């Protein structure tokens, strides 16, 4: 395991709970976070999934966006707001599939992180649902950021 | 559990960076602290700054480690301290904090070093012994280029 090596699945609430204005803030924050991360083929790989009624893969770990900071940071700004129900558990299962079956070759020693991004209001599903515990059992690290 | 992490923030305060860029780092760190699920049962944080010498701001035993508002306000006040770049001793300090100085019993929880620099000087974070030792303890070392 090297310095600056992480596979991160960002799981971004785009649901009716959140509201466009808060969702725009999230995208702003995520853009800034991606700009400061050391993103690259041998360093941080990023995937981005938004969730509401269904899950919407933006890109997985095999995407060119996953290893190019300018591609990823530009792309996150234009993710559309979806406004439906809040299917956290399926969101988490989509990250779990990307992290544990979809990483790039040579990353077995690389930590697997879910970074949730929400309100802060009703994101208890992250601490609670079976899909979160499974990722942790696989050795994944699940954290939720509340951009408010 | 979800949200359970020990983070040692290691902030470059060297002359290399400048007071302008130092205040920017402090502002990015304030926001980053505000969004993190900091609490006694969740994310615990410690902050150390470094130039020629390492300046402990707080360890994981401090009330600032478990209180989002405490930590965020304290980071803003942190003094610029022009100097050289003692990354090795910075990382030794984070190592001591993370692996001997957690609250009970967070001995099992993920341990992270998050460095904040001016986008440059991230080579030492890869190569020095202190970094390697962290990684071999299972600690995760990631440098943010706030710049």
């Amino acid at each position: 395991m090297g310095t600056n090596q992480l596979d991160i699945c960002f799981l971004i609430d785009s649901s009716g709970s959140i509201g466009i204005q808060n969702f725009r803030l999230v995208k702003q924050f995520l853009h800034t976070f991606l700009m400061v991360l050391p993103i690259g083929p041998e360093e941080v790989n990023n995937a981005v999934v938004t969730y509401s009624t269904d899950v919407h893969l933006q890109w997985d770990l095999q995407s060119p966006n996953a290893v190019d900071k300018q591609l990823a940071a530009h792309a996150v700004l234009d993710m559309p707001y979806k406004k439906g129900s809040t299917n956290t558990s399926d969101g988490l299962k989509a990250c779990k599939q990307i992290l544990f079956t979809g990483s790039r070759p040579g990353r077995e020693h690389v930590p697997k992180l879910v970074i949730g991004m929400t309100d802060g209001e009703s994101d208890s599903d992250f601490r609670t649902v079976r899909a979160a515990k499974e990722i942790r059992e696989l050795g994944g690290i699940v954290t939720v950021l509340a951009v408010g």
